[PDB]
């Protein structure tokens, strides 16, 4: 029961024929916000209900409004790791660059929820991979730290820079490094990952590594 208008109930839960019966009756209800300024759409998408989301599409609804906290749908879907429904959206013009209110886009959700087909879709259509949030981290930042190899792969391949510098000073290295993500680090090493980038702490990725990972990376940068 998440939300305080029925035809956002209707389109969590997936009741499909209810919700067309409800829009029949009164067309205004397709794109009436809730109280997280949410409309069917949105809750569809979170549930991942993909027959509902391409009938509110067809409708002509909206794509890109965004509720309280400043998801769009896209963000919602892409999230949840919802292929479908982010395919659907991306097709009927959702904007694959928008920000909610801590600055990320959706690439930021997918890399880190680890999303790899979607993050395909959004840098295929059009994502900047380069994309920082408030905290001045990329998706690339996301992916090194939780360890997520086969989304780096992607990243990169889409032209994703590694040495941009998060509000902390830390590159992706940096992190892949803090948390003993060792092939991931060595991928990122090897396409041009700084091993001398110093974070606001004066520390290298180097010096944040342990267990002799950062002699690996030395040995691969150095001889």
């Amino acid at each position: 029961c998440v939300s305080n208008l029925m035809v956002c109930n209707l389109a969590y839960s997936g009741k499909l024929e209810e919700l067309k019966e409800s829009i029949l009756a009164d067309k205004s209800l397709a794109t009436r916000t809730d109280q997280d300024s949410r409309t069917a759409l949105h809750w569809a998408c979170s549930a991942g209900h993909t027959e509902i989301v391409e009938f509110l599409l067809q409708l002509g609804v909206p794509v890109n409004d965004k509720d309280d906290a400043g998801w769009s749908p896209l963000h919602i879907a892409a999230s949840a790791g919802r292929d479908e429904i982010v395919k659907a959206l991306l097709g009927k013009g959702a904007q694959v660059n928008a920000v909610n209110q801590n600055g990320c886009t959706p690439l930021h959700y997918a890399a880190s929820k680890n999303r790899h087909e979607i993050a395909v879709m959004l840098l295929e259509g059009g994502a900047n991979p380069d994309a920082k949030d408030h905290y001045e981290a990329t998706a690339m930042h996301r992916a090194a730290a939780k360890g997520n190899l086969k989304m780096i792969h992607i990243l990169l391949y889409y032209k994703a820079s590694t040495n941009i510098q998060d509000t902390e000073g830390n590159t992706p290295l940096h992190l892949a490094c803090d948390e003993e993500r060792v092939e991931e680090a060595k991928l990122l090493v090897s396409q041009g990952a700084s091993i001398y980038i110093e974070n606001k702490e004066e520390k290298t990725p180097l010096q944040v590594a342990k267990g002799g990972l950062g002699l690996i990376l030395k040995r691969m940068v150095e001889g």
